[PDB]
């Protein structure tokens, strides 16, 4: 797919020497919405950096947000396109988000 990402604006990241070192500090202690933030501040000043995307998508996809994690993962694979791990996350977050709508759908039938 699109390898295209909607970066949030207004990153505090962006100004910040080492968002790579933050993101992977905050990503190990579970505090994913920063570390999100810091990865995609390094995906900004770096762009060609394939492990920033990685992390990226791995932590979108941790937070739940998988539509983001496989922006951020196809990325990855277009700079690295031998990495294996990024196509094992690519395949997980399409179960995931397949099944999360799965999921609303059922309960919207059932509430609505
Ligand atoms: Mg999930």
């Amino acid at each position: 797919n699109n390898t295209d990402y909607p970066f949030e604006a207004n990153n505090p990241y962006m100004y910040h020497e080492n968002p790579m070192e933050e993101g992977l500090s905050m990503l190990k202690l579970a505090n994913l919405a920063e570390a999100a933030l810091a990865f995609e501040a390094v995906c900004q000043k770096e762009p060609e950096r394939e492990e920033a995307w990685r992390s990226l998508g791995l932590t979108q996809a941790e937070n739940e947000k998988d539509g983001l994690a496989i922006i951020a993962l196809n990325h990855a694979r277009m700079l690295d396109p031998k990495d294996i791990a990024v196509h094992a996350a690519l395949a997980v977050s399409h179960t995931n988000e397949h099944n999360a709508n799965a999921a609303l759908a059922s309960l919207r039938a059932w509430l609505l």
